């Protein structure tokens, strides 16, 4: 008698490369997130992976084994069904070096986070530190550190690394962050991770008063090949809602929208449409709340949505007043040292005329610095950015050693 509702919380899974993120998400949800051919062939995550599962508890059994991801208490004794707590979803971020820009985007969609640390690898490491301080910046401080691959190391070594993690987090915003030893591959001590999720990653408060805003991270064409032009389904736009709620048959718009070429001149025109369908995985719904990753059916030509073309864009109501800016002011603060790089090196102050990478919401855009002050910089963006609210958290990256590395953050001023 478990209800078929949408996920109510987004838990991001971040960490260094090949530490077992996707295998962990599979160990919990039973689903392999990587569905693209490229990432299945290369054996990594390239685009944000998604997977969801129900969470329940057999309140007549002993925790943490009392927790289940399916409506059955046969594994603990009683034949009655467990108490449905909530449905959760995971955002599986890539742990690769040159995919940081993706992770940041995913971080805009996270309510809580899990940081995967390999027990068979030394601590700390590049993308570990980087994703850590990134989560600190974004505001995803509902964190759980997971000691994966614990089955290949002795308890002495596991505790040895544990001490190092506690030392590392000692004196930071993550000082009291829990550390849970699991084995994603062989499914060892997963129940404790479920329990930890329920304890430390609670479902946030959603103020439905705020205007409906969705951050787009994917878009595609559900039309199977050779489909005649009369049976062509509308374009589908996928992403996460950060505030408010969307309903079917609602008038919406995509910002900045569509790139337009007029004899070499480039502009951007908002994409107006109507929600034809809303789904969360295989289940279809009439509403769409924050938490989970929603597929929004539109009346758009599939040509516009094909191949994640609307990535980074946002979706609001048609009559919403939203500034789409080519130039933005940012009240910034820089990091002290470049955390992503393998070599320890400090970060130069923002130079005029310098080109930077800005992560605003789910959008990554390059821009040239036009004004430099102690607390504020002004940037001329190569492409427009939709700024739905005031004080939007942005992430500032600079190209170092040929690769874009995070150097600091800021808030978008309007
Ligand atoms: N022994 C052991 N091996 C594991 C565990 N988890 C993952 N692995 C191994 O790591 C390999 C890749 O793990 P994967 O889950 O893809 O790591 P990832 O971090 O998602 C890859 P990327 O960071 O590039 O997106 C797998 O072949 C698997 O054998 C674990 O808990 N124990
Ligand atoms: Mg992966």
């Amino acid at each position: 008698a478990w209800p078929k509702v949408q996920p109510e919380v987004n838990i991001g899974v971040v960490g260094h490369v090949d530490f077992g993120k996707t295998t962990l998400v599979q160990a919990i949800t039973g689903i392999w997130t990587s569905k693209h051919s490229e990432e299945l062939k290369r054996g990594m995550t390239i685009k944000l992976g998604y997977a969801e599962t129900n969470i329940g508890v057999c309140e007549s059994c002993k925790k943490p084994e009392a927790y289940v991801t399916e409506p059955s208490c046969k594994s603990c004794g009683s034949d009655d069904e467990p108490k449905f707590l909530r449905r959760i979803s995971f955002i599986d971020a890539p742990g690769h070096e040159v995919l940081m820009a993706t992770m940041l985007s995913g971080a805009a969609l996270m309510d809580g986070a899990i940081l995967v640390v390999a027990a068979n690898e030394p601590f700390p490491q590049p993308q570990t530190r980087e994703h850590f301080v990134a989560l600190g910046i974004i505001g995803v401080k509902n964190l759980i550190i997971v000691q994966n691959k614990v089955a290949v190391v002795s308890k002495e070594e596991a505790l040895s690394q544990y001490r190092q993690i506690k030392q590392f987090t000692k004196g930071t915003w993550a000082e009291n962050v829990p550390i849970i030893p699991v084995s994603a591959l062989h499914k060892i001590n997963i129940d404790s991770l479920i329990e930890g999720i329920e304890e430390y990653i609670k479902t946030p408060y959603r103020d439905l008063s705020q205007k409906p805003v969705m951050l787009v991270i994917r878009s595609f064409d559900v039309n199977k090949p050779g489909t005649q032009f009369n049976e062509l389904k509308g374009g589908v736009i996928g992403g996460s809602i950060i505030q408010g709620l969307f309903k079917v048959d609602q008038e919406i718009k995509v910002l900045p929208g569509l790139r337009v070429e007029k004899q070499g001149k480039v502009s951007y025109e908002p994409i107006f449409t109507k929600i034809s369908s809303i789904r969360f995985g295989d289940e279809e719904f009439k509403e769409a709340k924050p938490g989970g990753l929603v597929a929004i059916g539109t009346y758009l030509d599939p040509s516009l949505t094909k191949a994640d073309n609307l990535l980074g864009s946002i979706i609001t109501l048609a009559d919403a007043e939203v500034p789409v800016l080519w130039n933005i002011r940012i009240k910034y603060n820089l990091l002290e040292r470049v955390v992503g790089a393998k070599e320890m090196l400090k970060v130069d102050p923002i130079r005029a005329k310098e080109t930077l990478m800005l992560s605003v919401g789910s959008s990554t855009t390059l821009g040239i610095v036009t004004s430099v002050k102690k607390d504020e910089i002004e940037v001329e963006l190569r492409r427009p950015v939709a700024v739905w609210s005031n004080n939007i958290r942005t992430v500032i990256s600079r190209q170092i050693a040929g690769r874009w590395r995070m150097i600091g953050w800021g808030l978008v001023e309007i």
